[PDB]
């Protein structure tokens, strides 16, 4: 009879392994697309700045 | 292929795979560590100099 009942197990370990693998194709694009939002952010920190030009101490009267 | 030894791979399995994850555990603790130590060790040297003041004076006998 290690035939019908084989079938059930082979079922079994198939759906798991289905669903196992399901999970990581969501988890790995989420944690991919927090890695590029990083490197975006970081690049436009150091780009940005100020400069100055002159300093004037003036009175209302 | 019944269920009864299905289960004892299974077991093994797990166990040898915690074994595993255990020693990466620890290990990985201890590599951390010396990384760390050796930054605050460099940075210490540098800055540990010392300089001469003044002029050098011989007296003689």
């Amino acid at each position: 009879i290690t035939a019908l009942e084989t079938a059930i197990i082979l079922i079994a370990f198939v759906v798991v392994a289905s669903v196992f693998a399901f999970t990581i194709l969501s988890a790995g694009t989420f944690s991919t697309e927090r890695g590029k939002e990083a490197v975006y952010a970081g690049l436009s920190e150091v780009r940005s700045s100020i400069e100055i030009k002159g300093s004037v101490v003036i009175i209302g009267e």
